[PDB]
């Protein structure tokens, strides 16, 4: 499957793509404002994620740091990134279909659209100004808006026991972005797409 990753933000981002225990394609790349990077993701990839990283530094060997979304200091990510990270999430070729969503469960750093470029379904978007409107207790001093599990480490926010409800913090993310997951047991906003669809992830889709 191809994923076209497009940075429409006015700032550079370092895109990342991983399934948690491995890179997808090269795992990460710099995207200046307006640049597009197309990756190939193996069919059947389960639990894949794409995100943006901000304010990164890397040396000539590809090691360094990002202020949001850092994946163990690597330019080419092979693990998931440090919150806060808006997440494009997908599982491909699962019994004939693909499944896509956007999640704020790991916080928000950059607005995003995640849409098919092929027929048969609809995209999802979280492009409100969540960082500007972020509750004071969730603001990440490094940049971004953390989720409440990251900040407070409770069973209720992290849904550790499997039985959590919405919270004042999850409801903030859900009010600003109704079509993204705001907590683990949110009513799902997953879209079913034809198996083997192709996609575009656009950072900062609106102005």
């Amino acid at each position: 499957a191809t994923f076209e990753i497009v940075n429409r933000c006015s700032y550079t981002v370092w895109a990342a793509a991983s399934k948690g225990d491995a890179a997808l394609d090269a795992g990460g790349r710099q995207l200046n404002s307006g640049e597009s990077w197309t990756i190939n993701v193996e069919p059947g990839t389960k639990g894949g994620k794409i995100w943006a990283r901000t304010d990164c530094y890397f040396d000539d060997s590809g090691r360094g740091i990002c202020r949001t979304g850092d994946c163990g200091g690597l330019l080419q990510c092979k693990r998931f990134g440090r919150p806060p990270t808006t997440l494009a999430e997908f599982s491909l070729n699962q019994y004939g279909k693909d499944y896509i969503d956007i999640s704020n469960i790991k916080g928000f750093n950059v607005p995003m659209d995640f849409s098919p470029t092929t027929r048969g379904c609809r995209g999802v978007r979280c492009a409100a100004d969540i960082v500007g409107q972020c509750p004071a207790k969730l603001k990440a001093p490094g940049g971004g808006c953390n989720d409440a599990c990251t900040v407070f480490q409770t069973s209720e926010y992290c849904c550790t026991t499997g039985k959590c409800g919405p919270t004042e913090y999850s409801r903030f993310f859900k009010r600003l972005c109704p079509d993204a997951f705001s907590y683990v047991l949110d009513k799902p906003t997953t879209v079913t797409c034809p198996g083997s669809s192709n996609y575009r992830v656009t950072f900062c889709p609106t102005a």
